């Protein structure tokens, strides 16, 4: 009954990565089909921001009330503002709430969250929605036992913590099962870049699989350093929607200058296989 709290919640990264998101389900929901949203790593579906400040003041803050909002991250924004009605933000929506309110009464969700402190507030934030099913569970064998869904249309949002370095290869391992089994699903995978050479590795093991059609998308706060931790991150999307790049090369630069305005890093769209 008590929702969780995190530094991080909304930061620079938290903005990329759950504006692609929004950006790939409102392209899914173009055709009046269904389809699934699989989270496999979900964490607790909102979380209160601050403290009785946090990063979110340097991340989401920065650009949900700016005049000139780029019209693509419009459906993100939305979604924020849903959860702070006051105007102020006080709340950050996760990606399964990102997922919930984007996806229409006929959609599905399939959610895992293995932490005993997050999976409770996960799984009442869709008690009462039949659309999603929350497990404790780990999230890289959803990727083995939920593909393909029925709809065979979908997003499989992959978003580790990356805390044991055996998650830069797990990613890379899990999407191979999972394209195996649903070679026309949108995959999108979340890095942080701390040591640049950690990435090349998943990256080269991602080409490696033979997967093909795989983009990049990479919003860096500081050029590549060991230094200094967390300098950049970036979503890796297989199958994406072909607008996808066209949305990230009009957005970015704008995402950069208003979450870094101290102009350090960069903002790259990229493909990594060409299709
Ligand atoms: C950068 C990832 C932080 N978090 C998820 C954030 C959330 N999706 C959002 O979009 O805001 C990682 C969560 O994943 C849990 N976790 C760790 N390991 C697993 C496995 N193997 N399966 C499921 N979940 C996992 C952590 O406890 C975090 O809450």
């Amino acid at each position: 009954l008590s929702y969780r709290h995190s530094f991080h919640a909304g930061n620079h990264a938290d903005v990329l990565k759950h504006t692609v998101q929004s950006l790939i389900i409102e392209s899914l929901k173009e055709k009046d089909k269904p389809f699934l949203y699989l989270d496999t790593h979900a964490g607790a579906g909102r979380y209160q921001l601050g403290s009785e400040t946090g990063e979110y003041l340097e991340g989401i803050a920065r650009i949900w009330q700016q005049d000139d909002l780029p019209a693509e991250l419009e459906a993100y924004i939305n979604v924020v503002k849903h959860f702070n009605r006051s105007g102020q933000l006080r709340y950050y929506p996760g990606s399964p709430l990102i997922a919930r309110q984007l996806l229409r009464e006929q959609d599905s969700l399939q959610l895992t969250e293995l932490h005993p402190s997050d999976y409770p507030l996960l799984r009442s934030e869709f008690q009462k929605d039949s659309r999603a099913r929350v497990e404790k569970a780990d999230g890289f064998q959803q990727l083995k036992a939920k593909l393909p869904p029925v709809s065979r249309r979908g997003l499989i949002l992959i978003d580790p913590p990356y805390e044991m370095k055996t998650d830069y290869q797990a990613v890379v391992s899990g999407i191979a099962e999972g394209y195996k089994r649903f070679a026309t699903g949108t995959y999108a995978l979340w890095y942080p870049v701390v040591l640049r050479q950690q990435i090349k590795r998943m990256i080269h093991d991602l080409e490696a699989t033979g997967i093909r059609k795989i983009l990049q998308i990479e919003l860096a706060v500081l050029p590549d350093s060991d230094r200094r931790g967390m300098t950049a991150s970036g979503m890796i999307v297989i199958n994406p929607p072909w607008k996808l790049e066209q949305q990230m090369n009009n957005v970015l630069p704008w995402l950069h200058s208003k979450l870094v305005p101290a102009g350090t890093g960069h903002a790259t769209v990229s493909w990594i296989v060409p299709e």
